[PDB]
């Protein structure tokens, strides 16, 4: 049943590791905190309802004031490739792992409080989170974890009258960030190249134990997790590319040991679609531009399987990353052919996907919106409306003629089936850049009734939902 704040078990497993790993670091409070949003799915994952996010002493824990007596947190040291130039020491500068709850299922579930205070990461930050900042991480957390794509998990963003300047006056928020590993690909670089090969065992075996445990009765344990590791990275990748999210910091501390999308900052869901789209102003080569994360994505696994040389052979290392390109093709094909309304795999539906993407390219064709109103109407229908948004408009025709074509080259179902199978698959809501935006507007003058309702939205992005046809609009 759903419990109370006090009633909640901790079993602190990577505090036990010692202080090589993390240091302990208690948070620094921020004044008059508010609850601004909460996520019901997000807190179901630590047996709490809603109802107990509504409480004073639920905001002053997860704004640094009090703390569980059971917790215990730390601060984590990583390093990492930063956008390709290797960073000898980063780590935990703005977060901190409050301690890890065993919930009623046997599951052990991170509590990191970003946003928490100084660290002695931190360097020359302040160790604070804004709430824009905080906002954006918690709605794309629960966003992309409804739309199916793993992601980081986000419980609630606590809001606070403590200034923080970027480039203005803004003011400091903490998110509550819930995932089963804060470990990162360089979490094992930093022991990696450190030479610390004692620790670097440690917790490649803490990963391998609690995380890839089938793994350790091969001969090869570390190797087999590494294939896992590689095929979970093809998966996210694929969904990633399918749905047109941007993450625009790959760098290989912000890649998830278990596959998930981490480290929420500069993202944007596509609009229009483009590409090559740089979604971060700082990306200034598009080094993390969308179609890039592909390449990017085995590029850090490449770095990953690097500190595992001292366990696997370089050539099993580099057979295992070549497994990723096929892989990701497998999966993001799957997910395309399903967005159109396909059941069946055949030879050239790679070119059929590749092409309506080219035609999308130049003509401002809203990516969400073509695959929703694809399944809406019968396909001869929906791509009579279609036409008009090409700019390449009888290319465009003979794509739809390609198109109908393939529909019919399988049994595809009734007209109501296969609009039922499409919009189960292809979102009328999306967390678009423009969306967000307003929600943190509304929630920097202190209205949260905004931000409350685009995450609700987005709890079933796949279902309409009455007077919410606001959200489901292109960008103005
Ligand atoms: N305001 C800040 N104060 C202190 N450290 C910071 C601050 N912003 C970023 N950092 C650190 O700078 C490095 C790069 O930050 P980044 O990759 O954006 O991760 P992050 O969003 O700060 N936290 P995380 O989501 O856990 O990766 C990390 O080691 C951060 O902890
Ligand atoms: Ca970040
Ligand atoms: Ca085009
Ligand atoms: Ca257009
Ligand atoms: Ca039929
Ligand atoms: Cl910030
Ligand atoms: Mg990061």
């Amino acid at each position: 049943s759903m419990k109370a704040l006090d009633e909640l078990v901790f079993d602190n497993r990577f505090a036990r590791l010692g202080d090589a790993f993390s240091t302990h670091v208690l948070p620094e409070p921020i004044d008059a905190p508010r609850l601004v949003v909460a996520s019901e799915s997000a807190l179901a994952l630590l047996d709490l309802a809603p109802e107990q996010s509504e409480l004073p002493l639920f905001a002053e824990i997860f704004s640094g004031h009090k703390l569980w007596a059971e917790a215990e947190p730390r601060a984590m040291v990583y390093s990492g490739h930063q956008f390709g130039s290797y960073n000898p020491r980063l780590g935990d500068g703005r977060g901190l792992l409050l301690g890890e709850v065993y919930n009623d299922a046997g599951e052990h579930w991170d509590l990191h409080l970003k946003g928490a205070g100084r660290t002695p990461y931190s360097r020359m930050g302040d160790g604070r989170a804004v709430l824009r900042s905080s906002i954006r991480e918690f709605l794309a957390s629960e966003a992309l974890h409804a739309l199916g794509i793993p992601s980081s998990r986000a419980a609630c963003v606590v809001s606070s009258n403590t200034p923080v300047w970027r480039e203005k006056q803004e003011y400091a928020a903490m998110v509550l960030r819930l995932a089963q590993s804060h470990v990162r690909f360089g979490s094992l670089e930093y022991l990696f190249y450190t030479k610390q090969p004692e620790h670097l065992k440690t917790l490649a075996e803490h990963v391998l134990t609690m995380h890839y445990p089938h793994c350790q009765e091969q001969p090869e344990p570390y190797l087999a997790m590494f294939r896992e590791i590689v095929e979970r990275n093809a998966e996210l990748i694929a969904k990633w590319q399918a749905y047109g999210f941007c993450h625009g910091v790959m760098n290989t501390d912000n890649m998830s040991i278990l596959g998930i999308t981490f480290d929420f900052g500069p993202f944007a869901f596509l609009d229009d679609f483009d590409e090559h789209f740089i979604c971060n102003h700082s990306d200034h080569e598009g080094r993390y531009s969308f179609s890039n994360q592909v390449p990017i994505a085995q590029w850090n696994l490449s770095a990953l399987g690097q500190a595992l040389t001292p366990f696997v052979s370089v050539e099993a290392l580099r057979e295992t990353i070549g497994l990723f390109l096929p892989l990701y093709q497998a999966h993001y094909l799957d997910l395309m052919r399903r967005r159109l309304g396909l059941t069946v795999a055949q030879d050239q539906d790679d070119k059929l996907v590749s092409q309506l993407l080219q035609l999308m390219q130049n003509s401002g064709v809203d990516y969400t919106l073509f695959f929703r109103r694809l399944g809406d109407q019968p396909a001869a229908q929906a791509l009579r409306a279609l036409r008009d948004d090409f700019v390449d408009i009888k290319v465009f025709d003979d794509w739809a003629q390609a198109y109908q074509a393939r529909i019919a080259a399988e049994e595809n179902g009734t007209e109501q089936a296969r609009k039922e199978r499409m919009h189960a698959v292809n979102p009328l809501y999306i967390l678009r850049n423009y969306l967000a935006q307003n929600a943190i507007e509304a929630a920097e003058k202190g209205d949260y009734e905004e931000v409350r309702r685009l995450h609700q939205v987005l709890c079933t992005p796949f279902t309409e939902q009455p007077g919410m046809e606001g959200y489901a609009q292109r960008p103005p």
